[PDB]
């Protein structure tokens, strides 16, 4: 797929806005997601022992997790499709060490979608929202295509 420069637009003038707070937006997101969907703490071996969201809003490694995931994700965005490079080790660490199925960024990409919703009405909106989506299906289907170049799930 590819998205038009308009889309590209509304995905950067709304990440703009989470670079002025990284750690806060990245503990929204992987709380929202460790609550939708708990199975995926269980990645997580440095934190999967937490058992409530207080002890998540606390934790330190859970929030520089946050900071990782958010930042290679912005440097993703900022390429505006031409991510390839950026995709090589992701795809492989993902799919060859941690282990990250498909389904699992699907949950994040709503986790990400929801945060923004909430902290970012007036700059998402429901073409904002759309553009966003576009993005992250184009991130994730790059990416599944470079796990089956890896030996690594469908
Ligand atoms: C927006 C999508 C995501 C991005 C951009 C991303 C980015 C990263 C990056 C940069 C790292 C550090 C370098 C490396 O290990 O590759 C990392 C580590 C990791 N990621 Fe992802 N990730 C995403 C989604 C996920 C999800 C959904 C999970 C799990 C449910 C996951 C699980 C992990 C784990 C286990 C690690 C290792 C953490 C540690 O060092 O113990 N990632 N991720």
């Amino acid at each position: 797929m590819v998205l038009s420069e308009g889309e590209w637009q509304l995905v950067l003038h709304v990440w703009a806005k989470v670079e002025a707070d990284v750690a806060g937006h990245g503990q929204d997101i992987l709380i929202r997601l460790f609550k939708s969907h708990p199975e995926t703490l269980e990645k997580f071996d440095r934190f999967k022992h937490l058992k409530t969201e207080a002890e998540m809003k606390a934790s330190e490694d859970l929030k520089k997790q946050g900071v990782t995931v958010l930042t290679a994700l912005g440097a993703i965005l900022k390429k505006k499709g031409h991510h390839e490079a950026e995709l090589k080790p992701l795809a492989q660490s993902h799919a060859t060490k941690h282990k990250i199925p498909i389904k699992y960024l699907e949950f994040i990409s709503e986790a990400i979608i929801h945060v923004l919703h909430s902290r970012h009405p007036g700059n998402f909106g429901a073409d904002a929202q759309g553009a966003m989506n576009k993005a992250l299906e184009l991130f994730r289907k790059d990416i599944a295509a470079k796990y089956k170049e890896l030996g690594y799930q469908g």
